[PDB]
């Protein structure tokens, strides 16, 4: 039983009158395709992109371009200045040098702005992650900014973007396990999982302790809108089975509280979906 009617009714309750458009993808483990919403939208990806940039390190990793414990300098006053990052206040020091794991775990655990830019670097640039996104078969997304140009530039967040679309095949691609190495799969999904971000999204309105790997994102406000507030993982289901879940809220005029419940309700609605064929 894939998506059916009481499902995209309850998401018709939760968006409609909402002054922000919504994206939504919602993919059970028994549905051939996944439910979209505003499927034809380009949604500004912001920080979910680093899940798009982790995927691509550890295949080049895997292809033994770079190495887990390889290091990086890290230079107080060389990298982007003045942005989210916990690796620029856990690491006292003018200079250091971090592994590529660290960087890694940096960017899709703690969502750090640096670690992310310095691991573009490593790879080639945006264009290197565009192509990345791409050989996946993945075709409506594009990225072709890094951090310190969407710093630098309010309107350039919206070139990274994603349909909805391509964030269930992309959340898809990440849970199947076929993309990486099995080290390399198992420590992406242990950075998924351990994320402290965004507990009021997907993970809102779920029991205690669920299981959830995800990408969260978030940009700045500009008068009173704030641009996208997204979430994309993988739930697990009490059976062990996965359950795809995106929510990507942009230009929104409702408060951040208003734009994570809306992640969070959605959310709800699939699982609570997804629980009654079982117990
Ligand atoms: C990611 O979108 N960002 C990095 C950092 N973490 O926030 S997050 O949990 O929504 O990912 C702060 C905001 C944002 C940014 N400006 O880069």
């Amino acid at each position: 039983s894939a998506q059916s009617p009481l499902l995209k009714e309850q998401i018709e309750t939760i968006v409609t009158g909402k002054k922000a458009t919504v994206g939504v993808a919602v993919w059970g483990p028994d549905d051939l395709e996944p439910l979209l919403l505003n499927p034809f939208e380009k949604f500004p990806m912001q920080s979910v992109f680093k899940l798009h940039l982790a995927m691509l390190v550890l295949h080049q990793v895997d292809q033994g371009k770079l190495d887990l414990n390889q290091s990086v300098t890290v230079n107080r006053a060389a990298v982007l200045q003045n942005t989210w990052s916990p690796m620029m206040k856990d690491h006292q020091g003018d200079e250091f040098t971090v592994a590529v794991q660290q960087l890694l775990q940096y960017s899709v655990s703690h969502s750090d702005n640096v670690a992310c830019d310095l691991l573009f670097e490593l790879v080639g640039g945006p264009q290197a992650l565009h192509a990345y996104i791409q050989s996946l078969g993945v075709k409506e997304a594009a990225v072709v900014a890094n951090e310190a140009q969407m710093h630098a530039d309010d309107q350039v967040q919206y070139q990274n973007w994603t349909s909805m679309k391509a964030a269930a095949q992309v959340l898809q691609k990440f849970e199947q396990k076929k993309q990486l190495s099995e080290t390399s799969q198992a420590l992406l999904w242990k950075w998924m999982v351990e994320t402290t971000t965004g507990p009021q999204r997907l993970k809102g309105l779920l029991p205690a302790g669920t299981i959830v790997a995800h990408k969260t994102g978030t940009s700045g406000v500009r008068a009173g809108k704030t641009a996208a507030t997204n979430d994309a993982g993988v739930i697990m289901l009490p059976d062990g089975r996965p359950l795809l879940v995106a929510v990507f809220v942009k230009d929104s005029a409702e408060s951040e509280r208003t734009n994570e419940a809306i992640i969070a309700q959605v959310a709800q609605a699939a699982y609570q979906f997804e629980l009654k064929k079982l117990s």
